[PDB]
C-alpha cells in the first residue's frame, strides 16, 4: 500500500512510499539532461516551484507526489521542436537557418511537475498541481557538428509572449490528463546563462482554478544573487554587500593557509531573505576544525546581516562537509555541529 | 594579543586566536605523514586525546592551546630510530636484518602534544598538558628500495613494555620543557593496521602530577567498530548489530537505485555509547532528498537503538553532504537539515 515519508508539519511535505520504495517521478532524469550546461538551473527550478507550491498547498494538508501524469518520454516531445514527426513540440520548428537572429531559437527549455494530494478513504486523491516552465534567455546551439557554440539572445518582452504560448498548450494538454476541477499552479521560470554562478529565476505564476484559458500573470521577485559581490553583479542591498564581505576578511585568515568563502544570498526584491555560504580550507585536524567552527559562528553573528537563516558549510580541501553552522534566524540562534571522528 | 575562540561552555573548549591568526600547532602537518598509510589512526588518536583531555582538564576552565612545547622538527627526531647521528630517537637502532622476527621494528609511530591554559592577569600560563604515544601493532617496512612490503607483529605484550619505557623518555624530556608543576596525562594508543576501516585506539593513561617517575597506568577501553558487522568484525554486542542491519535494510532501498549505508558504533567497553553513519546514493532533485531525509530520520528513530547520540550524514553519489540527520541521545530528539539550493 502507501505509507507517507515524514511527519506532518508546517515546513515541509510528506512524500510517499508505495510497495516499499519512494514513489518517484514519472519525469525522473529529464531535468538532469535538459539543463547540462547549467545544472545550477536545475537546482534553482526545482527549489522555486516548491516554494510556490507550499504558498498554495499547504504542507499541513497536502501530501507531495513526484509528478506522475507527464512522463519522460512526453516531456521530451513537448521540449522538442514541433514537426511532422514530433507535432507535440512546443519549440518552433527548425527552418534552417543558421545565423542567430534568424532561426527559430528554442524558447523552453525545462517542464516539470509537482502533484499535492489528499487522503479519501485510505487512497491519495490528485487535488493540486504546480507546473514549472523553463524559458532561455540565451539559446546555445552549434552551425556545425562537433564545432563552435553561438547563441540567440531571446529578448525578455518576447520570453514572456512565448511563456505565455507555451502555458497555455501545456495547461489544455494537462487539463485533458487530470481534469477540470483540479487548482493547477503554472510558475514561469527565465533559465541563467551558462556561464552563471547562479540558477534562473522565477518571474511570474498564474492560478487555473478551472479551464483551460490563462488567466491573470502575478509576477514575482525573488531572485538568487552570487557571494562575494563584484562590480558586474551586485547585490540589490549595498550594506548586505559589505557585511559579506567583513565576515570573508574576518574567516580567509583564520589559518595560515588562506580559506576560500563562497556563497549566495536570496533576496525579494530588494530585501535579504537568507545566505547560504560555503567556506573551503584545508585542516590538518581536529582541533583545528573544532577551533574555526566556533570563530565562524562568532564572525557570522557579529558581521552577517541578523534577522534571516544563515547556512555555513565548512569543507575540508577534498570537498568533504567537516562542520556546519546555522541559524533559523531570529536572534541568538546559531547553532554549530562537528562532523568529528570517534 | 590573545583572543579566544567560541564561548565558554560544557562540551568544547575555547581556542586562541593570536595576531590576527590561529595559534597553530608548532608541530602541525607531523601526524598527516606519521599515518600515511591510515589517515584514520591520526583521526582518533586526536580524538581520543581530546575525550581525555576533557576528562582531566575541564572545558570550563582551561583554554586549548595547540601543542607548543615539542615542536615538528623534534617530534620527528623522537619518533626516528636512535642512531649516533639521532641519539634522541626513541625507536630502536637499525641492527640492519631483513628477517622480521630479527629486526628491531619502530614501535612507536605517532607523538601529539594537547596545552591546556589558565588566564592570569591578560596572559595564558600553562597548567595542563595532554601527550599520546601512538604504538604499532603491525610494523610495515621494506627488505628492497621500490619493493614489496612486509611486516613485523608487535605483541600486546611487547607494545605496552615499549610503550611504558617510551612514555618514561617523553615525560623526563617535557618535564625539562615545562617544568615539575604541571599535570601531565600520557595517552597510550594501539594503531589499527594498515586494513583497518577504523582508526586505532587508547589502551591506556597515566597521570604525572611531579616529577619523572611513571605512577600507576589506568586501562582504558573505548573502542570503534565498522558497521554493518562482519563475521571477522562482530560489535561487542549482537542486539546492536542486528538493530543497524535493520535501519541499512530500511534505507538501502527506498530508490530504486540502492543506497549504501557505512558508520561506526564508538563502544565502552561492551555498552554503545553512540553512532555516526554515512549515506551515500543518487539524488535527482531536491524533492528526492527532502522525502529520504525524513524517512531516514524515521528509521533511525524506530530501528537504531536508543538514548544515545547518532549522527547521519546523507551524501550524494558525488561525495557532496545533501542532508543529515542527529539526535543527541535521550529521547524525540531527532533533528534534520537539507543544505537545499535557492
Ligand atoms: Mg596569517
Ligand atoms: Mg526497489
Amino acid at each position: 500500500g502507501y505509507q507517507t515519508t515524514g511527519e506532518n508539519n508546517s515546513s515541509d511535505y510528506q512524500g510517499i512510499i508505495e510497495d516499499g520504495e519512494y514513489k518517484t517521478s514519472k519525469s525522473r532524469g529529464v531535468g538532469i539532461s535538459q539543463n547540462s550546461d547549467n545544472l545550477l538551473n536545475l537546482k534553482s527550478f526545482e527549489a522555486g516551484l516548491t516554494t510556490i507550491s507550499k504558498d498554495h498547498f499547504s504542507t499541513k494538508s497536502y501530501i507531495f507526489q513526484e509528478g506522475q501524469y507527464l512522463n519522460k518520454a512526453t516531456i521530451q516531445d513537448w521540449l522538442g521542436r514541433k514537426s511532422s514527426s514530433n507535432p507535440e513540440g512546443l519549440n518552433p520548428s527548425d527552418n534552417g537557418k543558421k545565423e542567430a537572429n534568424k532561426r527559430n531559437p528554442i524558447y523552453v527549455q525545462q517542464i516539470e511537475e509537482q502533484d499535492y494530494m489528499k487522503q479519501n478513504n485510505g487512497k491519495l486523491e490528485l487535488a493540486g498541481m504546480t507546473i514549472g516552465i523553463g524559458m532561455n534567455q540565451k539559446d546555445y546551439y552549434q552551425k556545425e557538428q562537433y564545432g563552435a557554440t553561438y547563441s540567440t539572445t531571446i529578448s525578455k518582452e518576447k520570453r514572456i509572449e512565448e511563456g505565455k504560448i507555451a502555458a497555455k498548450k501545456v495547461l489544455a494538454r494537462v487539463r485533458q490528463k487530470v481534469g477540470n476541477n483540479v487548482p493547477i499552479v503554472i510558475a514561469m521560470f527565465a533559465q541563467a546563462p551558462n556561464d552563471s554562478l547562479v540558477g534562473g529565476y522565477f518571474y511570474s505564476y498564474t492560478v487555473s482554478k478551472s479551464g483551460t484559458d490563462i488567466g491573470s500573470w502575478t509576477e514575482t521577485n525573488i531572485k538568487s544573487y552570487v557571494l562575494p559581490a563584484t562590480e558586474d553583479n551586485k547585490l540589490p542591498n549595498d550594506n548586505d554587500s559589505t557585511s559579506f564581505d567583513n565576515f570573508q576578511k574576518e574567516v580567509k585568515n583564520f589559518f595560515p593557509n588562506i580559506s576560500n568563502v563562497t556563497g549566495q544570498g536570496q533576496y525579494k526584491d530588494k530585501t535579504l531573505q537568507g545566505l547560504h555560504i560555503t567556506i573551503t580550507t584545508q585542516f590538518y585536524s581536529e582541533t583545528e576544525i573544532t577551533s574555526f567552527t566556533q570563530y565562524v559562528a562568532q564572525a557570522a553573528k557579529s558581521y552577517l546581516p541578523s534577522g534571516i537563516p544563515v547556512d555555513i558549510k565548512i569543507n575540508g580541501s577534498d570537498g568533504e562537509t567537516q562542520s556546519f553552522v546555522s541559524t533559523t534566524g531570529g536572534n541568538g540562534g546559531y547553532y554549530t555541529h562537528v562532523f568529528g571522528s570517534y
